[PDB]
């Protein structure tokens, strides 16, 4: 889940908006835009999309509804660091593995908070 990994992304970042620091950042980060990224940090957003989708196809989840942003979450947060769920099949826990390894790209990565806000011309 996206709104549900977001609440813990704004603990991951000491922080404020879990996206919008990302929605408009390079090309897209997390939410918005289309194509390919800019940063190492923006690469976990090319793939929080490429391993975010596949919940639709899944070994455990293959029907109608869950396509871009929805399945998981039942978490925590410490310093900055959380957990993910407390239930699991792949349906929730596979989607949770790309969400939390994106809270690890998104709290930390080879970060740059620098090309925020962008335009998608120079940027994408
Ligand atoms: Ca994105």
């Amino acid at each position: 889940a996206l709104w549900q990994f977001r609440s813990m992304i704004k603990c991951a970042i000491p922080g404020s908006h879990p996206l919008m620091d990302f929605n408009n950042y390079g090309c897209y980060c997390g939410l918005g835009g289309s194509g390919t990224p800019v940063d190492e940090l923006d690469r976990c957003c090319e793939t929080h999309d490429n391993c975010y989708r596949d919940a639709k196809n899944l070994d455990s989840c293959k029907f109608l509804v869950d396509n871009p942003y929805t399945e998981s979450y039942s978490y925590s947060c410490s310093n900055t660091e959380i957990t993910c769920n407390s239930k699991n099949n792949a349906c929730e826990a596979f989607i949770c593995n790309c969400d939390r390894n994106a809270a690890i790209c998104f709290s930390k990565a080879p970060y740059n908070k620098e090309h925020k806000n962008l335009d998608t011309k120079k940027y994408c």
